[PDB]
């Protein structure tokens, strides 16, 4: 069958055309580390690049850029075929030409700075035809060659002159502008990504595959996420770059026109997406355009909403079309719609994390060229609440802080700016500084989906319950064949208990990392404040976050908050239940034994809260989180201090064999205490900056304790007698 | 399986005979309304008996209607009534209703309303003539027009429940008939861990798995071609992994609600408690499988049961031990599910919870902790007054209109029966008041060697040995004994890897660190209520 | 003070250069959201920033709006936006939005959110194109649509104070220097 077929996939390199391969086919093409490629595709074209060798990678695929992409005009999901072109070419003589569809507003010579550093180190060559994207200047501009030495028999020397004449070339019709939107420019969303990735392309690059199977291709697919998270971004590059025809109709201009047509538009869009299948429909708002809520006024809106309705009703197979639509919240959707057949599958998209919103910030920033004293990775960790929108809207005001930190004194005015001030420009620190205390980072905050970075050497002590937690998370994830051979099934739920500030959520994370699964806090009284007053109607969707993101760790942290609103202290006349756990503890028993979800819960007076939750196949097992021992109070002090140039003079074990009745908070604070102590000397000192002995030492008198005693055995004493507190 | 044959009873049999019925007296049917949660398939049975009769049929969902402009949706309604009457015999099916007549609290639009009295007047107007038939399906009981469920238009219901395990079985194959599977493979596994699943979920998934296995040969073979070849059609089968991965997925996030399932413990199942087995069988087993009996000798069954005593004896597992040998569904409403679909000074959905236990007859309800209302009124000390709601009112007073005749069967149970009202413990409501002990030998050494069925436990082991040590300990207390037991074996076998058998030491460790779930003090409170109940009446 | 100077870093810089914005990859300002109470100068600032660039401006509040007759109202929104187009540069400024795009609990009336989804469609399709900036005042903050405070909409709001007193002590004179006044007079105290 000719194994040398290889499925298109999309790269991960942020580079010019280098195509990245696997090790058996390194060996099985008999082709060396560097050597020049040969790739044939369709429409009879000739494209080259240089094939770069992967070990830590996926089983048998091609890594397949897109800078080339557009050159050999293959998209994903098509096939390519490689074959090794042992042939020797030297470069004497390249033409290259510039297009006057996008030179505007660039004056000056072009050739000495955006062509000298794309060259050197790259030994890259070139063919009749091709379509590269260069970078510079805060912008791309593609070139294109017309004539020159006749193809191959190119490579990027030292030794071939250049010489410009000054007269573009019209562009036509053969090729297109890399300006659009392609695969490679989202980041921040991984997981989601992919999941589209195989209910997308899967079934439209093999139109005729799904007429002869049995398999129901999807039909409509519905997003989600906060405003700005991306949701037309990635809807248009997965219908650009695909090769089928998209239809774009968000929400306000149906609503815009007279009353009559709005209706007609709306048919006509669909059927005009029949006849040139395959197509693909994509919707923008529709929290606006079905509203049959509560809301339910005027005659001609559900007039469009049961249009739609029918339009999608009636989507027998036929042909090979695909609506999507996209909102902002989970309580706008009419459920009518959500029905089997036309919205039954939903994607959650959440804020990305740290490592998440790293990318964004380059793929936004990859035109504008960077210092060598900048970057991005400090910036993108002090916030925890942005999203794509918010990182564009924070880049372009800090640009515009950096032009007019020139302009204010250059005093340049002229129609058109030259490149020789262009390339010098760069943004300093003190822009991403400023940016940020601004007022553009006051937006939403809600429910983060994180990875906690917390392992078993980065925590000591309490060997008594690591070894314990293991036993009821690791095994049971990492270990799929076991848990059924012998019968019985795992838990679902943890409680955790003692005295305050013993880190319990800490304790929480640094079991779901090393599961290889996802994390979300949910804090006392941030589900408090959402509880509002007989009215809350947002718990069902909490969960299904969790759900989607799997595999994922569910963390209460301070659940006696609800316990707290309803009685606290002495207590009223009954228990201590409410609408609000009712409602969550019916919820978590809906859910099959197999998920991998786990919910955890965490409280701080284990008396007060409802058996209910405690029943044997909610909250099963029982954990208690003692005060810290030697192990760990050293390795907390390790650890709140890494960013600080602290002395080898003091002891750190030292500081832990005269603490022995400190709670977490405590172990902090005194940290606290003698940094802010050492800091007002560093600046009395400027009418050398390190932290000495005596700085602990001032901060080891002015201790206190965060716990009492009594307190204390009243932890332990529930400890050993536990199950007797079930039932009654 | 249920609710097809009473249709095949009410659709065939005024249509094969159209002249049959012009001699007779007999009204023949003429609304038929359908329920049941979305995807259950109202629209696939309608299609199938609509198609496989030979009528005509016609369909019209709900949504074209309000779709075009004002004036001719009503005409498309009227004449598609009189496009029906031509060619007789017909049938009509509406698919969606809820959103046709919505003449409730919403009463907004002028011309939706115009559409309902179009379709009242429709209706309303069919006398006998011809041998037509309209049919509606709805998804909510809450959200059809009063005047449409009057006699004459929609009398007769129907109630399509979420499949049990059995009745899940059969869905996976009329799907995948034309999926040929592998020897290793079958589908008796796969719908047993699954409780609320309907037609489309699983028509979904089987849809998904297959897809998967689809592009797990796509992934490296790389056919890229127009046209598909049959040699490599036949090899393709989905194995293990795929209906492991699919289930792991985010397609059984669906809506849970009130399942009917059939039980699947009897008396052999089951073991000791022969002072309550005796018992229980003479007011449930007699009266349902002897119809001759309980009139000659005047009389009248029982409807309610309460179930007391201390918590943990397992009064869910012994109420459905009773309801699958006198060949009846059981319906589980668990305390807590009905408390968080309360709200606050709004419920409205007490009356349609106890119609589905009418059409499915013979059916044996049962309350799972009735005692979680009063704990939202009063508990521990309790209020001023007594411990009664507007929630415990309403059902009392449904659970008095029905007749004596009926086969339904309502059952209670809770844990502290001192603090409900004597209401509903009225002489006619719940009369029979039946108290759980302590398990005995024989149920301990049968909990014993059902909670291990599907582990390879070894012959080491004595099953009545441990019964023999363990004497004051609760089902919750014997079933955490042999979860304490399993864990740590699954610890070492794993440990072992850097045989996979349980040995006798296995249950000797999670032997000592035994609790016990109930105290002292209480036991002989609830033995103190078994004997002197009765004085608690009315007082 | 401090409300005008950030106004000046954001109106003047991508309005006397349009150009170097082309070839720049910064995207200018498109929509700036107005606060502050009723009478605090929320007209008077944009008619200047908008008379002193020299740059067309154009002026529409709101009522004028909904005055007349359903059907042309649209009509006179959507040809207000593209007779700034052609005379690049243009400024477009709305006096009062709070009674424009009621898109809460009042959701009365068919044709006020028929121009509500005419704006939100004539600013959604607002690509780079010329060099155009629409701005917009309101009294309050629960009076602005939610769906307009968006990303590329309106993400960039100001807040403009009742004045201090040394904030007070300029309105007095800039509107009193055409009134000479005695020796014994001051405006301080
Ligand atoms: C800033 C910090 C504050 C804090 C507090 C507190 N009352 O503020 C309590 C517990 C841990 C705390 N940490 C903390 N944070 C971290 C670590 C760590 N050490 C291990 C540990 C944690 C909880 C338990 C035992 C031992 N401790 C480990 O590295 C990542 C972050
Ligand atoms: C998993 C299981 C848990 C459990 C519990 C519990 N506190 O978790 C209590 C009572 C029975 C329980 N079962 C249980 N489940 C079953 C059976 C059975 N044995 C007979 C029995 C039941 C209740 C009573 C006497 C004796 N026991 C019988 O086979 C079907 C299921
Ligand atoms: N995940 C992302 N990665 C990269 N850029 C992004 C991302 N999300 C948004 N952007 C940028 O933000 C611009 C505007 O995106 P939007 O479409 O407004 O976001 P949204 O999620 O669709 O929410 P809306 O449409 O504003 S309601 C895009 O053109 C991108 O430049
Ligand atoms: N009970 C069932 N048995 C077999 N297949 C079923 C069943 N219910 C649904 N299906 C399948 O699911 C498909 C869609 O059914 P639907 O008509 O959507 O279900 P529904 O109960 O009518 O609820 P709607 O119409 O979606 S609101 C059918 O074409 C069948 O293939
Ligand atoms: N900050 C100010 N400085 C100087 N004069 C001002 C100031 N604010 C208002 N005025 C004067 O008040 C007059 C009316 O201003 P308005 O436009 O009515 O104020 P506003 O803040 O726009 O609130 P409106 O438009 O009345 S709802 C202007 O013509 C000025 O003469
Ligand atoms: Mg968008
Ligand atoms: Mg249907
Ligand atoms: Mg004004």
């Amino acid at each position: 069958n000719r194994p040398n077929r290889l499925i298109v996939d999309e790269a991960i390199n942020e580079d010019n055309s280098v195509v990245s391969l696997s090790q058996p086919k390194m060996d099985e093409l008999q082709l060396f580390r560097g050597d020049t490629v040969l790739l044939k595709g369709k429409k009879r074209r000739e494209a080259v690049c240089i094939v770069l060798s992967d070990d830590t990678c996926s089983d048998e695929k091609i890594r397949m850029n897109r800078v080339v992409r557009n050159n050999l005009r293959v998209r994903l999901g098509d096939v390519i075929s490689i074959q090794p072109c042992p042939d020797v070419k030297y470069g004497k003589r390249i033409h290259v030409l510039p297009i006057d569809d996008t030179v505007e507003g660039i004056t000056g010579n072009l050739f000495e700075v955006y062509l000298k550093p794309y060259f050197l180190e790259a030994y890259r060559p070139i063919r009749k035809g091709d379509i590269f994207l260069v970078r510079g200047g805060m912008r791309a501009v593609e070139f294109k060659v017309v004539e020159t030495d006749p193809s191959p028999y190119c490579i990027v020397a030292p030794d071939t002159v250049i010489h410009c004449e000054g007269e573009p070339i019209k562009r036509e019709d053969e090729e297109e502008s890399l300006n659009e939107v392609g695969y490679d420019d989202i980041g921040g969303c991984r997981k989601q990504l992919a999941q589209i990735k195989e209910m997308v392309e899967l079934p439209l690059r093999h139109p005729a595959l799904f007429k002869a199977i049995g398999v129901k291709p999807p039909r409509g697919i519905l997003l989600y996420g906060p405003p700005g998270t991306g949701k037309t971004l990635i809807a248009r590059a997965v219908a650009n770059e695909t090769g089928a025809f998209f239809f774009l109709i968000n929400g306000p201009e149906i609503m815009s026109k007279l009353a009559g047509e709005s209706e007609s538009n709306l048919r006509k869009a669909f059927e005009e997406a029949e006849k040139n299948a395959p197509a693909i429909i994509f919707i923008d708002e529709l929290d606006a355009i079905a509203p049959k809520r509560e809301k339910t006024h005027g005659e001609v809106e559900r007039r469009i909403v049961s249009q739609l309705l029918t339009l999608m009703d009636g989507l027998k197979q036929r042909a090979h079309v695909i609506v999507m639509a996209a909102t902002n919240r989970p309580n706008s959707i009419d459920p009518a719609l959500r029905r089997f057949g036309r919205f039954d599958r939903e994607v959650d998209i959440g804020i990305p994390d740290a490592t998440g919103r790293l990318e964004i910030l380059q793929i936004h920033t990859k035109n504008m060229k960077l210092a060598d004293d900048v970057d991005l990775e400090q910036v993108a960790n002090e916030t925890h609440g942005h999203v794509g929108a918010d990182l564009a809207a924070l880049c372009s005001e800090a640009a515009l802080q950096a032009i007019r930190k020139k302009m204010d004194l250059i005093d340049l005015e002229d129609e058109t700016i030259d490149a020789e001030v262009m390339n010098s420009l760069a943004v300093t620190m003190d822009d991403f500084r400023w940016a940020l205390s601004q007022s553009n980072p006051s937006a939403l905050r809600e429910t983060v989906v994180e990875v906690p970075q917390v392992t078993w050497e980065d925590i000591g002590g309490l060997e008594d319950v690591k070894r314990e937690l293991q036993e009821l998370v690791q095994y049971p994830v990492e270990h799929p064949d076991k848990f059924l051979k012998f019968g019985m099934t795992p838990s679902k739920g943890v409680l955790f208990y003692g005295p305050p500030g013993c880190g319990k959520t800490l304790l929480a994370k640094a079991i779901a990392n090393e599961c290889q699964a996802n994390f979300i806090s949910i804090k006392g009284p941030e589900l408090l404040t959402m509880w509002f007053g007989e009215s809350e109607a947002n718990v069902r969707e909490i969960f299904d976050k969790a759900r989607q993101a799997a595999p994922c760790v569910l963390f209460f942290d301070e659940l006696d908050s609800i316990a707290k609103a309803r009685g606290g202290n002495i207590g009223d006349g009954g228990g201590a239940a409410d609408r609000v756990i009712n409602q969550i503890l019916t919820e978590m028993d809906g859910m099959s034994t197999k998920k991998n979800v786990f919910i955890i819960g965490a409280t701080n007076r284990p008396d007060i809260i409802d058996p209910a939750i405690l029943r044997p196949g909610r909250l099963d097992q029982l954990i208690y989180i003692p005060l810290p021992d030697e192990k760990s109070r050293v390795a907390i002090l390790k650890a709140n201090l890494r960013k600080s140039p602290v002395a080898k003079d003091v002891d750190l074990e030292f500081l832990a064999k005269m603490t022995n009745g400190f709670s977490g908070a405590d172990l902090t604070e005194i940290c606290q205490r003698a940094c802010k102590l050492a800091i007002r000397e560093s600046i009395e000192s400027e009418i050398v900056p390190e932290i000495r002995r005596d700085h602990f030492e001032e901060a080891m008198r002015f201790a206190r304790r965060s716990v009492s005693d009594n307190d204390i055995r009243k932890y332990e004493m529930f400890a050993q007698t536990l199950q007797q507190s079930r039932g009654f």
